[PDB]
This record gives C-alpha cells, sequence and structure tokens, in this order.
C-alpha cells in the first residue's frame, strides 16, 4: 500500500479544489484510499508552524509521496525532506520559492503544477467594470513569496499602462480590517493576488470594499465566490487533477527530478452577480461571463 501525505495550508476554495481534483485523478487511475493507497490528509489551519510540523511528521513517517498545496505548505515539505517525492500545486512561482531549479527540469525532489496567471488577465476586466480607473490598490502578505512576485508584476504592468499602485503590506489576519479601510479614498479598484492570507479573509475585504463602492478584481474565482466582484482565472480542480496524473507517474516509478512543472493557459471570466448588483452595475453583454452568488 503506497502512503501519501497531503499537506494543505488552509481551507480556501482554490486549495480545496486542488485536493478534490487530485484525489479524483488517483481514483480514475486505479488508486483508491483504503485499497492500494492510504491518504493522510493534514490541514495547517493557516498556521505556519503547523505546515512545518505536518511536513516533519510526513518525513519521519516515511511517506511514499507528499502532495503539498500552496507555497507555504510546499516550502515546509521541501525543508522537511529532500528524498521523498513532493508534488506541488497552487504554487505561483516554484523557482522563486526555492523548490525547483527550472520549471522544465526541477533538479530536486519536487515537481507538480503552478497556478501562475498573468496580472494582465484580471486587469483586462477594468475595461468592463471600471474603465476610468487609474489607481489600483493591492493588499498582500509580505511573508508570501508568491505574493511578492505578483505585486512586482502588478507594478510592472502599471508602469507600462498608466496606472498608479497603492500597496498595503500586512503579515497577520488581524491587520486586514485597518488595511482595507486605509485603502478607502485612495484607490479606484482593488486587485487580489493569489495571496493565502487575503484569500482567507475575503468576506471581510468584500464587505468593507463593497460598502465603499470599490470594485475588487481577484486573480481567481475563490475570492469571487467569497465576495470579490470578478476574475479571469484558472480552474483549480483541473490543476489538482493534473497533479494527480503526475502522482500516478511517480507512484509507477517515473523520476520527479526530470518531470516538468505544468501550468494552465485556460481562464474563464466569473462574476459575483450579488456584488455586481450591490455596486449598481449592469450585467455586460459578454456571453463568456458566468455568474456566481455569494458562498
Ligand atoms: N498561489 C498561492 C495559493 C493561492 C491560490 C489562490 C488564491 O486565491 C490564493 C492563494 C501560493 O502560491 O501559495
Amino acid at each position: 500500500v503506497k502512503k501519501i501525505g497531503i499537506t494543505q495550508l488552509v481551507e480556501h476554495p482554490a486549495l480545496d479544489a486542488t485536493r478534490t481534483g487530485f484525489v479524483k485523478a488517483l481514483e480514475k487511475n486505479g488508486f483508491k484510499d483504503g485499497e492500494n493507497i492510504d491518504i493522510d490528509f493534514q490541514n495547517a489551519q493557516n498556521d505556519m508552524p503547523t505546515t512545518q510540523s505536518i511536513a516533519s511528521k510526513f518525513a519521519s513517517d516515511k511517506k511514499d509521496l507528499i502532495f503539498a498545496i500552496s507555497t507555504p505548505s510546499a516550502q515546509a515539505a521541501f525543508n522537511a525532506t529532500k528524498d521523498i517525492p513532493i508534488l506541488i500545486t497552487a504554487v505561483s512561482d516554484p523557482v522563486a520559492a526555492g523548490l525547483v531549479k527550472t520549471l522544465e527540469k526541477p533538479g530536486t525532489n519536487v515537481s507538480g503544477t503552478s497556478d501562475f496567471v498573468s496580472v494582465d488577465k484580471g486587469l483586462e476586466l477594468l475595461k468592463i467594470f471600471a474603465p476610468k480607473a487609474k489607481t489600483i490598490g493591492v493588499m498582500y502578505n509580505t511573508s508570501e513569496v508568491n505574493s511578492k512576485v505578483q505585486v512586482d508584476a502588478l507594478k510592472e504592468y502599471a508602469s507600462k499602462n498608466g496606472f498608479k499602485v497603492v500597496e498595503k503590506g500586512i503579515t497577520t489576519s488581524n491587520e486586514v480590517n485597518q488595511g482595507i479601510s486605509s485603502l478607502v479614498g485612495k484607490i479606484d479598484v482593488l486587485y487580489v493576488p493569489t495571496d493565502n492570507l487575503v484569500a482567507s479573509s475575503m468576506p471581510i475585504v468584500s464587505k468593507i470594499a463593497t460598502e465603499n463602492k470599490i470594485p475588487v478584481i481577484a486573480a481567481e474565482s475563490g475570492p469571487v465566490e467569497k465576495g470579490a466582484l470578478a476574475c479571469q482565472g484558472i480552474n483549480y480542480e483541473k490543476l489538482g487533477y493534473k497533479t494527480g496524473e503526475m502522482a500516478v507517474k511517480i507512484l509507477n516509478g517515473e523520476s520527479v527530478s526530470d518531470m516538468p512543472v505544468a501550468t494552465s493557459d485556460d481562464t474563464d471570466i466569473i462574476v459575483n452577480e450579488d456584488i455586481l448588483k450591490a455596486l449598481g452595475m449592469e450585467k455586460p453583454s459578454n456571453e463568456n461571463i458566468s455568474y456566481v452568488k455569494t458562498k
């Protein structure tokens, strides 16, 4: 029986979706929990020390494979073991996180999928929902390398395309209230990168932003379900399913160190119709938009 450890940072929609897809891929390929695999699922509940203790225990348990969901969980798994294969998902920038040498040839015990998406995809939506906006706010966790890379990308785009960026770096969930509140009066739109801290506090961000008539564009649909206005993002269940197919390969003997990291080029526009209505906006004509209601 192959023993798989799954280390997930926290329940937020994107991370949950990757776990769902990964398990379905393994099952479709004949690997079934309680039969020829054992899945030990561990949630850190957003606690950074717990990402490290989960990973430590998976290494001392001698798991056959570790599936790590998010940058923090992956970094912890990599710190814990350089021998057990680690498959990642929902990692924005595996190279910047120190997990792989290159995407095409990791050269380490880590491979999997990246949730990289260009800032351009979300900022395209300004033409639709805030066509006169000139100042973009971004709140993010200064401890997440995934977020730092995306903020740099945002600033590069803004410098190219005539926008101002106002940053609010935080490190704790207790800072969210004053952080979003402080951006009121100073921004035309909020961009939410794939930041685990902010994604976990989206209902708060949404409530204050929407009361202040600030559109919030997120990088992916989880925050939209939790009260952001819109996104043009990837499908995280599919990303997880791809990672499970790569697991099948590793369980069957393929070398993780030569397995290329996979990404998705397929995005979909999803809008929260409740938030749209609260902002006094009309549904645009665009046939490719799908609508969600608040989770
Ligand atoms: N990209 C994040 C995970 C994440 C995904 C979706 C989000 O909305 C937020 C965070 C990481 O590298 O850890």
